[PDB]
């Protein structure tokens, strides 16, 4: 199967998780096909010059997946949205854009965050919107790491609101997919809609924390799966 | 992996469901190692006499799968209290108590239809105490089908309440596990407590509607899984 996995939020403070996320890395992810991480892998990001010991752990066990000849795929989340090409590297990942088609199986798949289609917080699209601006981004990396944490504390200091369920039809319509998996809201289910005028299906991610949770997908079957940690 | 399904609430007029339930029964539960039901196989029961002919037809399709070798089991629901032993036959259906720890895999699991532990909801307690009761079950299996059915017409024009977590404590204490399965809640998830003084996990099947869920038990894996109905 294609595996998709997402909102991990992984952090020095949750040790747990991290184990959690090692595990799968470890066994599930190596019988997969591919690995798409749909973002929120970190609870936070200020550039890839950061020197965190979890950083290189977590890039090493990422790229031990790839290197066993599993493709492993990000897109960002509103948490890791600076995670770059070093980074990317490091950890032997291909980065894609916000919003990305694949082709699984004969199946059209839209993926993306999720966060793109939450348009009914207008105070989170706000910051979105303005930390996506590449010249912003290029200015806030270049800032000293210990002023970039500084920034952060205050930021991370400073409720996930659902998506609108028009922009989910919208995204799907001009996608031209009858499926889309996601995450960010961190409400994990399965739906049911119509979108092109045809039954549409939107599978959703949970975060990890008690549990984790994955999308399979195969030729015949998507499935939506948590698992607790209990090991 | 042993299966787990409950809250299907099959019945004649959402024969989209019945499909669905039929697929799993003619593909993955053949590859399974036991299937339990956990309950609200059936929306209504009056009786093992009544003709309805959507009985027969999963009565063949659940004994299709235990003559393939994979033994099934059936714990009554709130719904279906009053499938006997005759449907059991029929089906190739063991009976269970409404509490049952399992072993498997060397790990013990509590299961039951859920509806034991929403000690909260007064008015629905009441209603089993009474209806569970083995005289008033024979008095009335003994009226008329056409009298039965009038009755039931009648109890079912006339909100599901959670679990109390404190009777899942109870009863994981009761029965010395750290597992329990169960459905009747309608509320698909998984979740980590305390009981005797350890970690531990109830996992919760959800209703059968726009998607199935079953729960997958190995040695070394607990999943809760989710599939649409997109065949
Ligand atoms: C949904 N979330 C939000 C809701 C409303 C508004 C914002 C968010 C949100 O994602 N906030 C959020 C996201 C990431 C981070 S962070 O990783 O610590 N860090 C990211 C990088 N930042 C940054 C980027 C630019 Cl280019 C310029 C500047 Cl000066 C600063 C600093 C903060 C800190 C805060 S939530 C509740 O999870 O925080
Ligand atoms: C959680 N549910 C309840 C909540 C509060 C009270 C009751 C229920 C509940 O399960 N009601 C319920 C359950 C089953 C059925 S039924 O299958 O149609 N049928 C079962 C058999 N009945 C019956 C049994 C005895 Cl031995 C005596 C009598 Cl004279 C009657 C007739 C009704 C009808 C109603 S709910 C909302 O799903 O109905
Ligand atoms: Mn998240
Ligand atoms: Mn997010
Ligand atoms: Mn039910
Ligand atoms: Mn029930």
């Amino acid at each position: 199967a294609t595996l998709f996995i997402a909102d991990l939020h992984l952090c020095a403070e949750e040790p747990a998780i991290t184990a959690g996320f090692l595990r799968f890395l470890a066994g599930e992810a190596r019988k997969a096909d591919a690995l798409y991480i749909l973002g929120d892998l970190f609870e936070a990001w200020i550039g890839d010059d950061d020197p965190n010991p979890l950083h290189h752990q977590m890039a090493a066990a990422i790229k031990a997946v790839s290197d066993s000849g599993v493709p492993c795929y990000f897109i960002h989340g509103n948490r890791d949205f600076l995670l770059g090409k070093r980074f990317a590297r490091e950890s032997g990942m291909t980065l894609l854009p916000e919003e990305k088609v694949l082709e699984l199986y004969g199946r059209r798949v839209l993926i993306m965050h999720g966060d793109t289609l939450c348009t009914d917080d207008a105070g989170y699209q706000a910051f979105r919107a303005k930390v996506h601006k590449p010249w912003l981004q290029t200015l806030f990396l270049a800032l000293p790491l210990f002023v970039r944490k500084r920034i952060a504390a205050r930021m991370r200091a400073n409720a996930i609101m659902d998506v609108n369920q028009n922009a989910v039809v919208s995204a799907m319509e001009k996608h031209q997919v009858q499926w889309l998996i996601h995450g960010h809201t961190h409400r994990p289910a399965v739906h049911e809609l119509i979108a092109n005028q045809q039954t549409a299906f939107r599978v959703v991610l949970g975060a990890w924390h008690t549990e984790g949770s994955m999308v399979k997908v195969t030729a015949d079957d998507v499935e939506l799966i948590h698992f607790p940690f209990h090991h």
